[PDB]
């Protein structure tokens, strides 16, 4: 927001050595035509050019070609600030080095071919590190000016000597600058990047503010999060963007069996960092290197922790070096490291959200060529719990799949590939879908489960139950602004109870796919453990994983196993069963803010579940999944036979009438029996076809009729009364009925 | 209530940094040198100290 | 070895019994082995992928 700041614009005819600005903006900048000016760019890259006046150029834009942008390591649309370069004089001499690859194959002398006519009677200003292109010779050659005399701003006059002698400069510097990690290469961490910028970049640029207010910037930064979230990426980006040497410390590297070796390594690392000031000290796996002294029994670990404390205390000596650490679990670190003068500021790097992972996908796919079919928004949407490293590997795998296809096309025996095949080379949506299928999320690499691909149309009936399930997950995430207007938090709990086989497990499988939210499934008794405090510890780990992977759906199948009424058994399995319920109670509704963790429970017998589990705040809604009625029974048969080819003669409506009390699974068995009979008829038919040499396209009426002879009623009439008593208690507990306000 | 001297030093640093944060949104952040008037206007107030207290834990 | 591989690009590198020279860094008896693994990682990251040199490990 300054007159110097200008938007990046292209050049119609303006070449590398000069710049062109609109005349009104030149007047606002108090600049005359032919004046030398300074360009400021990202990554601490600068160039010196002659300003020009153009009517085509806009006032808010600056006309620069591609090479000028490549000098400053900036792209089109960026914001840069221009300042009139002070006291620019003619150069006594200029030392220019062309790129090593460009000089190859140039028979004529590089200087005579390019530099002699380019700078003849031109007076082109140059700064150190500037690269400029001259057309000529067999191949266009880029020339990098390593040395400027006088440094750094100088004018190249005809009398000024120009020489290209010596080893030509390498493209490695240019490609390292192009691939250098900056703030723009981080995705989804802008909120944390703001605090990191305040911690690092601000004190270096305006120490006068700190000295005026009389405070010192923090020296310790503790980034904590799951692996692959880019904490090391963020640290390296900060080191590169501020022009500081990045020094990497791995926890296993410091660890050594010898006495005094690990602390000596730490001291050497700090000494080298202080010598290379300004620098960033990055300690990967800080938790492994520095645990709690009282908790740890090994002497070497507390030895390392004490040495680290001393190093941090000595660090704040205006050494211009900032120590940063990446850990998975901050609580496992010695609390003495968390105090002021040490890793005082702790920054939480979390799982990227949909827009964050979209940004990560855009960052990693910016160099890849993308067809019109591919859309990164859907790719972000389907990647429910993927992390940035997972997304990068996913893009790489999609590309490699494109190479797999073009390999299947190609022979590879030829040394040179035809240009037409290369033109055919591209990346499409199906490659990214295949990468999605193969890749797995690191957040849930433990709780990954197979997906039976159960979708809503697979479930027949329960249309009212289906609608409620979608709104439970969809409303808080897709429309959070609605909940803030009314102010009441969304409900996050549902219990499914009913006779076996009525569809409780399907609704949990279906809700996993449709709502595009993370899904953690707990088999009923899976969490319990024989150890004293481990059964409850497993409960806290499940609810911690669900909170980290929010929005998450926590499905407790067969909930009656772990959630019993406390006090029913005196022993209670040694009292551990009650302690598990008390742990579950605290996570669902306790002394913490509630994330988008939706707990879903399915049980056959709900009357034994602890009453504290079922109160609003924990499992807010109690939904009864009954035996399907006649209309729903048609839907179940239609949904089950939706995949199989069935004769139009089959009347599914009559089956629903006859099977009065059949469950959803019972109707599924009937279709299964009819399919096997149709398969068995085909198997015997083709055998007769082979015997004579030495049919059944679809399931007819006859197979269903024979199948129904074996149809049984899985759920007894006795059990149904047991479920219907529970639903009646809820109605009587409410009282009154058909509630209406007066008038 | 349970703040050791290091905690109080952290609190004072946080209050000063909060005042600097208040002066952040005004400046362009690309200026070579900061204006003298906003240099003089910078001072720690009770609001910054209360924000630090809200963000202060032993 | 990596310098010769990049000098004679394109080249092919094969490592036999890599696990012998590169055990898990978390549980490693000798510091020299850890530094060897560190040099492995450093040389792997050093290649800018323009060398077109494939490292094979058995
Ligand atoms: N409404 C329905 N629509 C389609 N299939 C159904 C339906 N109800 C049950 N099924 C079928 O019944 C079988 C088992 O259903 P499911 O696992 O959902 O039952 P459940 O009520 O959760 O039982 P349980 O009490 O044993 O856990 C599956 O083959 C499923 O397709
Ligand atoms: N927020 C992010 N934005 C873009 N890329 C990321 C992000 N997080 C991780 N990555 C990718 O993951 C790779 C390795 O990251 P890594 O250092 O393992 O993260 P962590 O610090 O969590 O260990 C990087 O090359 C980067 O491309
Ligand atoms: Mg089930």
């Amino acid at each position: 927001n300054r007159p110097n700041r200008l938007i990046v614009d292209e050049a119609i005819n303006e070449d590398n050595s000069v710049v062109s600005l609109s005349q009104p903006k030149m007047d606002e900048l108090q600049l005359f035509r032919g004046d030398t000016v300074l360009l400021k760019g990202k990554k601490r890259r600068e160039a010196v050019c002659i300003v020009l006046s153009d009517d085509t150029c806009s006032d808010e834009k600056i006309r620069m070609n591609r090479v000028v942008r490549n000098n400053l390591r900036v792209r089109l649309g960026d914001v840069i600030s221009i300042q009139p370069c002070p006291d620019v004089k003619y150069g006594k001499r200029i030392h220019v080095l062309p790129i090593d690859d460009t000089v190859e194959g140039i028979t004529g002398n590089l200087f005579e071919v390019y530099l002699k006519p380019y700078f003849l009677e031109a007076y082109r200003p140059i700064r150190k590190g500037d690269i400029f292109l001259v057309r000529g010779g067999m191949r266009a050659v880029e020339f990098k000016v390593v040395e400027t005399d006088p440094s750094p701003y100088c004018i190249v006059a005809p009398d000024t000597v120009i020489h290209c002698e010596g080893e030509p400069i390498k493209r490695e510097d240019e490609e390292e600058s192009l691939n250098e990690v900056g703030y723009d290469d981080i995705g989804g961490c802008r909120k944390q990047l703001a605090q990191i910028k305040e911690m690092v970049e601000l004190p270096l640029r305006h120490p006068a503010l700190f000295k005026e207010i009389g405070v010192k910037p923090p020296r310790g930064i503790l980034l904590y999060g799951p692996p692959g979230t880019g904490k090391t990426l963020i640290a390296r980006a900060v080191a590169n963007e501020t022009g500081a040497f990045f020094f990497l410390i791995n926890g296993p590297e410091i660890m050594s069996k010898l006495a005094g070796e690990s602390e000596s390594n730490l001291r050497k690392a700090f000494e080298e960092a202080e010598k290379n000031a300004p620098a960033i000290i990055f300690i990967d796996e800080l938790d492994a290197i520095a645990p709690k002294r009282e908790k740890t029994h090994g002497e070497v670990e507390r030895r390392i922790v004490s040495q680290l404390l001393t190093l941090m205390d000595g660090l704040k000596q205006r050494a211009h070096v900032i120590v940063m650490a990446a850990t998975n679990r901050p609580n496992s670190i010695d609390p003495a490291l968390r105090r002021f003068g040490r890793f005082d500021r702790e920054v939480d790097i979390g799982i990227p959200d949909a827009t964050g992972r979209l940004e990560i996908l855009q960052i990693h796919t910016k160099n890849m060529k993308l067809a019109d079919d591919v859309d990164l928004e859907q790719v972000a949407n389907e990647t429910h719990g993927h992390v940035g490293a997972d997304l990068a590997a996913l893009c790489s795998e999609a590309a490699l799949q494109a190479i797999r296809k073009k390999m299947d096309l190609i022979d590879l025996e030829d040394e040179t590939i035809d240009a037409e095949v290369m033109n055919s080379l591209a990346v499409t949506m199906d490659d990214f879908r295949w990468a999605l299928s193969q890749s797995n999320p690191s957040a849930l690499r433990e709780t990954v489960v197979e997906v039976p691909q159960v979708t809503w149309e697979d479930i027949g009936g329960l249309e009212d139950v289906k609608r409620e399930l979608q709104e439970l997950v969809q409303y808080p995430v897709e429309h959070p602004d609605k909940f803030l207007k009314f102010g009441m938090t969304p409900s996050k709990g549902v219990l499914f109870y009913g006779p076996p086989g009525c569809g409780k497990t399907l609704l949990a499988k279906a809700i996993a796919n449709e709502c595009q939210a993370n899904f953690i499934s707990i088999k009923g008794p899976e969490l319990l453990t024989m150890w004293f405090g481990e059964s409850e510890a497993n409960v806290r780990e499940i609810f911690d994983k669900a909170r980290q992977a929010a929005p998450c759906v926590l499905f407790f199948d067969q909930l009656d196993s772990i959630a019993k009424a406390r006090g029913g058994n005196i022993g209670d399995g040694g009292g551990a069963a009650d302690r598990v319920i008390n742990q579950i109670l605290t996570e669902m509704d306790g002394m913490s803010t509630k994330k988008n963790v939706f707990i879903i429970g399915a049980t056959n017998r709900p009357d034994i579940i602890d009453p504290a589990i079922l109160r609003p705040g924990r499992l807010d809604q109690l939904i009864y999944i009954p035996l399907p009625d006649e209309k729903s029974r048609v839907a179940i048969l239609k949904a089950n036979l939706r995949k199989s080819p069935v004769a139009k003669d089959v009347d599914l409506e009559f089956l629903a009438k006859m099977t009065n009390g059949f469950s959803g699974a019972d109707l599924t068995e009937i279709c299964q029996r009819a399919c096997k009979l149709a398969i068995r008829e085909s198997i015997e038919s083709e055998i007769r076809r082979e015997r004579e040499r030495q049919p059944v396209p679809e399931i007819r009426r006859d197979h269903f009729e024979e199948a129904m002879r074996f149809a049984r009623r899985s759920v007894s009439d006795n059990d149904i009364r047991k479920y219907e008593m529970f639903a009646q208690t809820l109605q009587q507990s409410r009282g009154f009925g058909s509630f209406r306000f007066p008038s």
